[PDB]
């Protein structure tokens, strides 16, 4: 892997916190960290109303507004927001050549599963509404946004409502029980610690079963879902939530793409301005979408 992989790692590790962070301290943290990753001077982001959910449109010159992709950001339900993964959504839209629609979705603890699906599908079903085409749309998330845009095809599709060409789940998170071979295995990767990322579970939760399908869509139905592709990095501790999610999604007859990236951490993407393997892993994406849509 690229130096930048060691040297990103090395920061990761460096700064963990010593005592356990508060909800309010890993929005703060996830913002300082996004905030030194700067937005092109030709990104143009437009404030919106999603139909009732907080968005902003992603665009870059290149951009055909008639392609979208809904895009649900991670951060365990609990963290993120549309500041936190502006970047990520314009190097998406940049590849894809296509606009992106970020959505600040509730989060938990404030507004416990299922909010963060009822955002989602409200979302989707507002860009049908106002006139994009299912043919020339995809939902994109990461982490805990790839868990959501999983949950999200599957409560559309039982809805009756029209899927779109394509999804792109990176590192998703889809067990929220942390029971994968690699949530030992892997313990290689500097930002997904098995403890933490159970403390956010409960809150997304708030006492819900935690094999509840649309919130861990392990357990979920994904028969009839459109195209997938899963990133992952082979250094990840949520490795086995995309190699269980390809396996579910295969047998429910899904065209699943698996690319495991080696030696690549969690969302690596996000640190695409120095990681080279984040570029290159966003150029796959760009590539994906415009296959779908052809
Ligand atoms: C800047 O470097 C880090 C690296 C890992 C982190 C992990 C957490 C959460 C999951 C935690 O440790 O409870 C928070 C901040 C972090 C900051
Ligand atoms: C326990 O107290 C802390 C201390 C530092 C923290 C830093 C982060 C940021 C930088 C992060 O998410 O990486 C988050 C929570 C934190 C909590
Ligand atoms: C450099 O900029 C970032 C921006 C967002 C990030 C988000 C994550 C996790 C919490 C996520 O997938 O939401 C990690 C690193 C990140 C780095
Ligand atoms: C504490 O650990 C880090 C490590 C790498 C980082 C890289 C970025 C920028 C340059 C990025 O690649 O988007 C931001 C925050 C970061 C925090």
């Amino acid at each position: 892997a690229s130096e930048a992989l060691t040297m990103i790692v090395n920061l990761l590790r460096s700064q963990r916190p010593l005592q356990e962070p508060t909800v309010e301290q890993m929005r703060a943290g996830l913002e300082a960290m996004a905030q030194m990753s700067p937005l092109p001077a030709d990104v143009e982001l437009t404030t919106v109303d999603a139909g009732g959910v907080p968005g902003a449109w992603v665009r870059v010159p290149e951009s055909d507004p008639d392609r979208v992709v809904l895009y649900l950001h991670g951060g365990g339900y609990v963290i993120g927001s549309i500041r936190t993964h502006r970047d990520l959504a314009q190097r998406i839209a940049r590849a894809a050549r296509c606009r992106v629609l970020l959505i600040d979705y509730r989060l938990a603890p404030e507004h416990p599963h299922p909010a963060a699906v009822e955002d989602s599908t409200r979302a989707y079903r507002w860009l049908l509404e106002t006139g994009s085409d299912p043919k020339r749309m995809a939902i994109a998330g990461d982490s805990a946004g790839g868990g959501l845009t999983v949950a999200t095809l599957v409560a559309l599709r039982d809805a009756g409502v029209p899927l779109p060409a394509a999804a792109v789940c990176l590192s998703p998170w889809v067990d929220l029980e942390g029971i994968g071979e690699s949530m030992t295995t892997k313990a290689v990767d500097p930002m997904v610690q098995r403890e933490p990322l159970l403390r956010m579970a409960s809150m997304y939760l708030a006492g819900q079963d935690p094999r509840t399908p649309l919130a861990a869509p392990l357990y979920a139905d994904l028969r009839g879902l459109p195209p997938l592709l899963i990133q992952v990095g082979t250094a990840e501790t949520l490795l086995d939530d995309s190699v269980r999610l390809a396996e579910r999604a295969r047998a429910a007859g899904v065209q699943v793409t698996l690319e495991p990236w080696e030696d690549m951490i969690h969302v690596w993407q996000a640190f695409a301005a120095m990681l080279p393997e984040g570029q290159q892993a966003i150029e796959r994406i760009g590539e994906f979408l415009r296959q779908h849509w052809q």
